[PDB]
DNA sequence: ACGGCGT
DNA sequence: ACGCCGT
């Protein structure tokens, strides 16, 4: 869930 | 994450 | 269920 | 010269 690289 | 050229 | 960088 | 994540 979090978008810090990949954002699921 | 850190940001020092790129800040990902 | 997921992966990334440039000045 | 630089490292981080939650629904
Ligand atoms: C988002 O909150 C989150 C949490 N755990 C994960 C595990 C594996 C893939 C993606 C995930 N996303
Ligand atoms: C993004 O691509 C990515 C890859 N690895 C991580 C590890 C820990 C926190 C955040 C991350 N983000
Ligand atoms: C941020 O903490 C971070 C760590 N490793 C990386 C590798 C490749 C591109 C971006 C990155 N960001
Ligand atoms: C920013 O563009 C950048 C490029 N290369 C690096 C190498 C090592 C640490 C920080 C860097 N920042
Ligand atoms: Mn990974
Ligand atoms: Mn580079
Ligand atoms: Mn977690």
């Amino acid at each position: 869930x979090a978008x810090v690289x990949a954002x699921v």
